[PDB]
């Protein structure tokens, strides 16, 4: 059985052309699937996976609430009536918004280096440029180091209030079915060589348990974004966690 998962997703990558690892931990059991394994112990930026993570900072500083509406200049909108309010929520999910730029900014250099150390996250450095370290550097993590992490974060687990870690966990639903519950965040590190993707979270069960995961692949900049969570859940269908 294990044997068949194994052949299925490793060929499930290959058919992209590309190389990545998808981590699954289950109750401390950490397993390993795709084409590239080694990946799953190599530091990568986190790109907006790390959008947890500052409003998990942000959110306990109270710099920022999640009732909060930002604004700011750019594309025309129309039919604003029909749009989700921009609240750190709604950003969580959106690309190329300032929002968490802006949330970086207002946390600090300082206090963000701190919260970060104290956290423990991947090799836990921020360098000098509060809003943009985890896009291009220095801050780095391993696919391990952020199924860990949100594996914490689903179980209330990480060190900050209660009530935070549930308003981010709420941030992160990305599909109900049949009781299926799937959390997670998106990433891609688009300037940097070579590119990478992201997509890290965890499945609630019906019955409740959780099943966390973290899918980390080399992108190409032709890719649809919808790749990586093209991967992930033929992934988790074959490996009957969905």
């Amino acid at each position: 059985i294990v044997q068949g998962h194994n052949q299925v997703i490793h060929q499930y990558f290959d058919e992209k052309n590309t190389s990545g690892v998808l981590v699954i931990q289950t109750d401390k059991k950490i397993n390993l699937y795709g084409n590239a394994l080694s990946r799953a112990n190599t530091e990568y930026v986190p790109a907006s996976t790390f959008k947890m993570l500052n409003a998990l900072i942000g959110l306990e500083n109270q710099k920022t609430d999640i009732n909060e509406i930002f604004k700011w200049k750019g594309e025309k909108r129309s039919f604003t009536a029909w749009e989700k309010d921009m609240t750190l929520g709604e950003a969580m999910k959106l690309s190329a918004v300032p929002v968490y730029q802006e949330l970086a900014r207002r946390i600090g250099l300082d206090l963000m280096q701190k919260e970060v150390k104290r956290i423990g996250f991947g090799n836990a450095e921020i360098g000098q440029q509060v809003d943009n370290f985890w896009l291009v550097g220095p801050l780095k993590v391993t696919p391990i180091q952020e199924v860990e992490f949100v594996s914490q974060l689903a179980h209330t687990q990480l060190p900050f209030s209660e009530k935070v870690q549930a308003n981010v966990k709420n941030m992160l639903l990305l599909e109900e079915s049949n009781g299926y519950k799937i959390f997670g965040k998106t990433g891609w590190a688009m300037d940097i060589k070579p590119q990478v993707g992201w997509l890290t979270g965890w499945v609630e069960q019906p019955d409740g348990k959780i099943v966390a995961f973290a899918l980390n692949m080399e992108m190409r900049s032709e890719m649809p974004a919808s790749i990586r969570n093209e991967l992930l859940m033929k992934s988790l269908k074959q490996l009957n966690i969905i």
